[PDB]
């Protein structure tokens, strides 16, 4: 198997404390510049060609976040870098100094209510959202969207405010239910409570159906179709086996057969797209 897009998870730190989260703050552990500049490079050389920072909160930590997104550009010369965030601590002055370097920016918003983001887990608001889509736009990154249908949200009608703000890229997810992360008490987190059937994402879907963007991800799709990368840079097998040894301490290939990825699945959703800057 060939990595081509990856997701660094690089920290499981975050600000925000949404219900359902699948990748909770169990460790505080972030890795030195000189490591993680090891893996990204024994990762490109290995066939990775779009990178994907994410994690728990990843403007946490902007000067790592900043290092690396020059890194894999610059001196990686990779085709795509992307960035996920709940757009909280996004600033203009890190899209002056970086912007050059990201191809894609998603920022994650879930609802458009006040109220409904509160009983989420987002405090608060949506002029956060349209402000780095103006970002965006002005120092030519591509804006996508990631929205979770949940019981809170799967009811609403996001049409208008997604012909304005109009992403390239606009993933739904029906929540996951990550067996470790949030699937019992024991946990973080437990989103058992916020799960909502087939039926129900169906109509959220179909209810945009006038939204080309969309691009919908079941519980089918989801689950095992990402390679997903820990603080501690090793691939987590998604499938029920623990995770592998860090590509640090023993390479990719060893790490990336350790783990179970469906490559039928990643296809299915659109994992390969049009995911440069440029076309
Ligand atoms: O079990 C899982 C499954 C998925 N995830 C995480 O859910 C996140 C969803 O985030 P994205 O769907 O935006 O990842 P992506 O950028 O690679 O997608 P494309 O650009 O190719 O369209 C991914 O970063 C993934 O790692 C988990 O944390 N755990
Ligand atoms: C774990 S977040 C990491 C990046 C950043 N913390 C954020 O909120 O965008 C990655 C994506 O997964 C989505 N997500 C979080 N919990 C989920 C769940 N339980 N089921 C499906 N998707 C989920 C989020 O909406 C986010 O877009
Ligand atoms: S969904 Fe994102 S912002 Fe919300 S708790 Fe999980 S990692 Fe943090």
């Amino acid at each position: 198997q060939v990595p081509v897009s990856v997701n660094y998870h690089f920290s499981r730190k975050c600000n925000k404390e949404c219900l359902f989260c699948f990748h909770t703050a169990t460790t505080s552990h972030v890795e030195k510049p000189e490591n993680a500049k090891r893996g990204l490079t024994l990762l490109k050389q290995a066939g990775m060609k779009k990178i994907n920072f994410a994690g728990g909160e990843p403007f946490l930590y902007p000067k790592f976040l900043g290092e690396m997104i020059d890194f894999c550009k610059e001196t990686l010369q990779l085709e795509s870098v992307s960035i996920v965030t709940n757009g909280s601590l996004v600033k203009e002055q890190f899209l002056q100094k970086h912007g050059r370097n990201i191809d894609i920016l998603a920022v994650s918003c879930d609802s458009f209510n006040e109220a409904t983001n509160i009983k989420i887990g987002r405090g608060s608001n949506v002029q956060k959202l349209y402000e780095i889509g103006s970002w965006c736009q002005k120092y030519d990154i591509k804006f996508k969207l990631n929205t979770v249908v949940n019981k809170f949200n799967h009811l609403e009608d996001m049409n208008d405010h997604l012909n304005a703000l109009q992403p390239f890229r606009w993933k739904c997810f029906q929540v996951l239910i990550v067996t470790g992360e949030n699937d019992s008490d024991k946990t973080l987190r437990n989103a058992h409570s916020l799960t909502i059937s087939d039926d129900e994402f169906d109509r959220f879907c179909e209810r945009h159906s006038s939204q080309t963007c969309l691009v919908p991800e079941p519980n089918r799709l989801m689950a095992k179709s990402y390679l997903i990368l820990d603080e501690y840079m090793r691939f987590l097998d998604r499938n029920g086996q623990q995770p592998s040894k860090s590509i640090l301490e023993v390479g990719v290939q060893q790490a990336l057969q350790a783990v179970f990825w469906d490559e039928e699945a990643f296809v299915e959703r659109g994992g390969i797209y049009d995911w440069n800057k440029s076309s």
